C-alpha cells in the first residue's frame, strides 16, 4: 500500500521516520503523501492533528497511526520502541481498523464554511463580550453570556472539553459535548451550566444577539470570521480511521494520562 | 388494556386520579393493578419512580405515564390539564413508545444482590472514610477517596447527576454517567475528578479498600450492605417504555426545568 | 463641596444627572469635574469602573456615589427614587465614609507600569498558548497552563472572579484572590485548582515562560503588552471610598443580584 | 515548663515520643498531660486535632507543635529528624508564637451547645432530604436545597473545605469560608452556588424547614443532633497557638502538599 509518515520536525521524530522508511524499504510498501492508505504521525497529539486535517479530504481511505516520541498521547499512543513491530505488521496489512466520530461545523455568512474537527470547536468573542442565543434542534435553549463555548468530539473531551469542567466520553459513543466558559449567571441571565451530551443528527445553532464577529477555533486552528449568521454544531457522518495493532483501551489511556504512569 | 393508576395522596392528585377512572369507565379498559399494560403515575418525578419500582418485574409489557399536579417533572411531564385528552388516546390505543436506557447495580457479598435504577445508584461510607478501588472492564483505574460515587441514567442526569457537576445526556443514548462526591486530591491521592461516560456492556467495577459497609442507594430507596466485597455498574439490558402522546423534547423539558417557564 | 456627575449616555441617565445639577443649584455646591470632592457616576457598574478610573488619581479625596438607571449594580445600588434625597443629604455633608480594598498591578519590561483595579486584573495569551510560573513571596508556588489567571479585589468577587468558581469575599476583608482560567491537569504538569486568597503585603508574581507577550486587562481597559517581564499582584496601599448614605448590606446587594428581587 | 506528647499510637511515633522525653529530662521540663504549656502530637494532622480538641479549654495557655511520622500535614509540618532539635530550642524558650482563627459553632434546642473547630464545621441531613433557611446578619440570604454545608477555618481551608471547590485562604486572614454539597439548582430553587467568605463578628445562621435532626460534625467528632432550632456559625475569639522554630511559609506548605515534593 502507498503511505507517508509526518514528523514533529525535531531529531528523535526524524531520525525514527528515516527508519521506518528504510524498514518499509524492505516490503512491498510505496511511498506516497499524496493518495497513502496509511498515514504514520510521529511526535506528539498535536503532531497526529497536523496530519489528520492534512489528509481530512479522504478520512475513508486512510487508517491513521501515531507515534510519541514524547509523553503518552492519546492519538499519538505507541512507544517508539515498537516502531520496528509497527513496519511488519502493517506491511502484512490484515489489520482492523476502529473509528472514532467527529465534529461538524459550519459557519453561514451574509455564504457557508464548513470544517471538520478530531477534538474540538470552540466560539470566542473578537473583543467584545460574548453573547449568542443557543438553539437545538430549533428550538431556543438558552442565552449564553461568557466567554464562549466549546463542542467537543468523544475523543477531545480529554484536551479542552476536560479543562472546562466536560466528562469523559468513551469514544465509541457518536456524541458531541458542548461546554461552557466562565458563564455568566445572575438574577436574570440564566445558562444550564451543565454540560450537554448530543446524540446524532442533533443539531446545536449559536445565533448573534450583537456583534457579528467570532473569534472560531477548529482543533489547532483558529481563524477570526466577519459577519457571522449561524454556526452549526453536529456529529459528522465522516468517521477517522485508526489502524489497530495491540490492545490499548481508551480507560486505561485515560489513567496513564492523568493517574500514574 | 388494562391499567392502574397511582397518586401522590394529596387532595388534588387523588381527585385526577378518580376522575380518570371515570373517564376511563367510558371505553374498553379495566382496572387492574396486578398485571397492568399502562402505569399512570400522578404527582411528581418522585410518585413515577415509585410507580416504576412498583412495576420494575415486567418492564416490556407496560407504557408509562407520568402526570404533574405540582411543577414540571421529567417522567411526569403532563399537565393535569391533559388528563382527559390522555385518556382519550390511551384508550384508542394505537401510539409509539419511547424506552430510556437503565442501570444495573449488582452487589456481591461473602451472595449476590441486583437492582435496576431509573435516576441514579450512589455509594457513600457507613460512618468511616469512603476509599475504594475503581475498575473499569477489570483493569484498575484509581482509587477513590471521598465523600462517594454516583452512577447515574443517562434520564438521570438532570438529577443528582447535575448536583454533581456532572453533563446531561440525551435518553436516547445507551450510556452511564460516573461523578465524584467530594473528592480528596493531593499530591500522593488522585482522581480522574472529570466525570465519566461509559457505553453499554461497558462494566465499571467498585471494590473495597478496608470497611466493606457501604450505605447504596438506587432512586429513592437506600440500604446499609455489610461485608459488601463488590459492585458492579453496568447499562441494563432491560429498558423502560414511556407511553408517547405528544412532542415535548428532552432539551425543552430541561430548558422549561432549569432556564425558563 | 465640589462635584461632578457621569452618565451612561442614554436619556434617562443624562435627564437623571441635569435634574440633579439643578437640585445641587440650591446648595452650596459647585460643579467641577476637575477637583470635586463627591463624585456621582449613573447608569450601572460599568459607568461606575469609568468614573472610578477617572479620578484614580486622587481616591483619598472622594466620595463615591453610584446610581443605576437599570438593574441593581453593587456598586451603582441606589435607586433612582433616590436621586432626589441624595442631592439634599450630599449637600448637608456630614456622612459617614466606606472603604473598599483595591488590587496593585504592576508589569515590567526590559520599564515599569502600575495600574489600580476596582474589580480584578486578568493575565491571558497573546494568541499563543499560555505559560507562566507562579510566584508567592518570591516562593515558586506552581508553572500554571491554560486559558490564563484572574486576581480579583474583595467587591470584584462578584464579576468575573464568580465566573471562574472564585469565591464571594466581604469587602471589609483586605485580601486578593486569583482565579485559574481552563487549567490544564495531566500527570506531568499540576495547578492547584482551588483559587487562592492573600492578605495584605502578599505579593503574587507571574514570570514568563516562553512568550513575554499577554494580553493584560485591568477592570474594563485591556492592553496587549510586549517583551514582558514580570507582573505583580499585590493589595494596594489605596483605597475608594463611597459616601454611605443609608444601610445595603454587601450580603444583601448579593442576594438581591444574584438569588431574588 | 510543663509539657505532654501525644502519639499516633504506631510503633515509629510511641518511640519518637519516648525518645523526645528523653531528651526533655536533660532540662528543666516537667511532664504534665494536665496543665502543660507545651502541647507535641506525633503522627499526622489527625493526631494534631485530637491533642487541640483535648486541650481546647485552655487555649491561651498552650504554644501546640506537630511532627509528623508520615506524609506532610498542615499542622503536623515538622519532620522526625528535627525532633532533637526541637527539643533543644523548645527547652530554651524564648520562641515566638503565631495564631490561628478558629469556627465557633453554636446549637439551639427547645438549651444551648456550643463548639470550637480548628477545620470545619459541617451539616448534613439525619436521613431525610436536607433543606435550611441561610441567614447572613439577622437577613435571609437563601433557602439551601442538596447534601449539606461546609463552614471552614482558614487553616481548614486546605481539608474538606478544599474538596468541595472552596478556595484556600491565609491563615492570618481572620475569617471563615462557606461552602455547598451537591445543592439542588432548578427555576424555582436557587442557591448562590458560589463559595463565601466571611470577616469578624459576621454571624451565619442556619434554621430549619421541616426536620430538626441534622448531623452536624465539628473536625473529627461528629454528632446527629435532634430537635434543633438554630445553628449560628461565626469567627471565634479564641485562638490557637503554635510554637514558632523555624520558618515554613504556608504557600510552601501548600505547595509541598499538592503540587511536588
Ligand atoms: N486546554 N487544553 N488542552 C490542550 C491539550 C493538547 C494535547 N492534546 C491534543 Br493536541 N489532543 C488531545 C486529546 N484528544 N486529549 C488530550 N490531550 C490532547
Ligand atoms: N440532588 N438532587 N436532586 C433530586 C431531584 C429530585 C427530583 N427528580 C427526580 Br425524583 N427524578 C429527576 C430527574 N430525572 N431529573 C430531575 N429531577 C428529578
Ligand atoms: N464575566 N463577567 N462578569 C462581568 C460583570 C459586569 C458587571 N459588573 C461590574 Br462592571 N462590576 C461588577 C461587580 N463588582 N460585581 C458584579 N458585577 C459587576
Ligand atoms: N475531605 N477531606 N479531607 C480530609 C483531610 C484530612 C487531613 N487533614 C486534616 Br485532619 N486537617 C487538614 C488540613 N487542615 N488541611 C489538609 N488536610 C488536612
Amino acid at each position: 500500500m502507498k503511505y507517508m509518515i509526518t514528523s514533529k520536525g525535531d531529531e528523535k521524530s526524524d531520525l525514527l521516520r528515516l527508519n521506518m522508511i528504510a524498514g518499509f524499504g524492505e516490503y512491498d510498501m510505496e511511498y506516497d503523501d499524496v493518495e497513502p492508505e496509511i498515514v504514520i504521525s510521529i511526535g506528539g497529539d498535536g503532531t497526529f492533528l497536523s496530519a489528520f486535517h492534512q489528509y481530512e479530504e479522504r478520512l475513508d481511505e486512510i487508517a491513521f497511526i501515531g507515534i510519541h516520541t514524547g509523553h503518552l498521547g492519546f492519538y499519538a499512543d505507541w512507544r517508539p520502541a515498537e516502531a520496528d513491530k509497527l513496519v511488519k505488521l502493517l506491511a502484512k496489512g490484515e489489520y482492523q481498523k476502529v473509528s472514532y466520530p467527529l465534529l461538524k461545523t459550519t459557519v453561514k455568512y451574509g455564504k457557508e464554511a464548513t470544517y471538520l474537527a478530531l477534538n474540538e470547536s470552540t466560539v470566542k468573542s473578537s473583543g467584545g463580550p460574548f453573547v449568542v442565543d443557543v438553539v437545538i434542534n430549533d428550538i431556543h435553549f438558552e442565552r449564553f453570556r461568557g466567554d464562549g463555548l466549546c463542542m467537543s468530539t468523544p475523543s477531545g473531551t480529554t484536551a479542552y472539553n476536560k479543562s472546562l469542567g466536560g466528562a469523559l466520553m468513551h469514544p465509541s459513543i457518536e456524541a458531541m459535548q458542548l461546554t461552557e466558559m466562565a458563564s455568566i449567571n445572575n438574577r436574570v441571565y440564566r445558562t444550564i451550566g451543565s454540560p450537554l451530551v448530543f446524540p446524532k443528527h442533533h443539531v446545536v445553532s449559536l445565533q448573534p444577539v450583537n456583534d457579528k464577529d467570532f473569534q472560531i477555533s477548529v482543533d489547532h486552528l483558529s481563524i477570526l470570521h466577519r459577519d457571522v449568521q449561524e454556526i452549526r454544531y453536529e456529529v459528522s457522518a465522516k468517521k477517522i480511521h485508526f489502524a489497530r495493532f495491540r490492545s490499548f483501551p481508551f480507560w486505561r489511556r485515560v489513567h496513564d494520562s492523568f493517574i500514574e504512569d
